[PDB]
């Protein structure tokens, strides 16, 4: 078999690992051993920005990545990074799976990033080591690491937070040394990366939805038979299901485990305060993405 390197930032025992393994197993069977994965979890091939760059260049075969730094390569994808755009998992998943999400995959493909299917990272939540976050004003003044994403940076600034973009593999040490007070990630990431060791506080702010996506290099895609192309896509859609299931499991059980680990969890925040804070940034978001595209997303699964 041709060995395809698949990288991701979480450990193998994670939502992304579940997605990668499901995808890889289906590709290996579906292509009758023409292709087989070798996994590189825990940023062995670098963080997400570096990995996507390598996939676009062809020097890395596959990545399971959040949209965080993806917008650097395909700016249209940042529409899904807008804070409080999505209402819940049903809403977000339907958008990603429907025509809107499918169009974003094609926009990626035009830039040499063969997005096979949207998987999932999850709704992101704020952690810090200084104080509980009950309302937007409690976040003001905190230094918080963000992903390498201008929409997150601009959006989160409206909460009064002071953002610093950092690649994921540098995050644990940054939190440990106090370079920043906090960060934000889905429960699946907080669990699998043991941030409980260096963050005392968690608030279920659910401030953005973080999709993930299995991306193949155009170098490899263009060498595939038309039949194998179909196998890769089908395999990635099976991965979507397994990965979301693991997200679901992580959330149902994760809060209890994080509490046992010593985290102080705020389960009900003043969501209105955060939504009101970010509203002014929608001027910029609409100018960039189109108010009608924002509205099209909001309309999906709405009452
Ligand atoms: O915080 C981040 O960088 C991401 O959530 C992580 O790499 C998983 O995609």
């Amino acid at each position: 078999q041709t060995i395809l390197k698949i990288g991701y930032t979480p450990p193998k025992d994670s939502h992304y690992g579940v997605g990668a393994t499901t995808f890889c197993d289906e590709v290996e069977k579906g292509t009758q051993e023409r292709y087989k994965c070798q996994h590189f979890p825990s940023s062995a091939l670098g963080g997400e920005r570096e990995m996507i760059e390598s996939v676009q260049l062809g020097t890395q075969d596959l990545v399971n990545t959040s949209t965080g730094p993806l917008g650097n390569f395909v700016p249209e994808t940042r529409i899904v990074d807008i804070p409080f755009l999505f209402r819940d998992y049903e809403h977000a998943r339907k958008v990603m799976d429907g025509a809107i999400g499918q169009d974003l995959l094609k926009k990626m493909q035009a830039k040499g990033l063969i997005g096979l299917a949207w998987t999932e990272n999850g709704f992101r939540h704020m952690t810090n080591s200084k104080r509980p976050i009950l309302q937007a004003s409690d976040a003001a003044g905190l230094k918080v690491r963000t992903m390498e994403n201008k929409v997150h940076m601009d959006g989160y600034k409206t909460f009064g937070l002071l953002p610093t973009p950092m690649a994921f593999p540098e995050l644990f040490t940054a939190l440990q040394q106090g370079t920043v007070d906090g960060q934000e990630n889905p429960i699946p990431v907080i669990l699998s990366s043991k941030f409980s060791q260096v963050q005392k506080h968690l608030s279920l702010t659910g401030h953005v939805y973080s999709p993930a996506v299995l991306i193949l290099s155009s170098r490899v895609w263009d060498k595939l038979s038309e039949a194998d192309k179909k196998v890769f896509v089908a395999a990635a859609q099976k991965a979507t299901v397994a990965q979301r299931k693991r997200v679901n499991d992580d959330e149902a059980n994760g809060i209890t485990q994080l509490k046992k680990d010593g985290m102080q969890v705020v389960e009900k925040v003043d969501g209105e305060s955060f939504r009101k804070a970010v509203a002014p940034a929608y001027a910029g978001f609409a100018k960039e993405f189109g108010a009608e595209r924002i509205a099209a997303i909001q309309a999906v699964k709405a009452e």
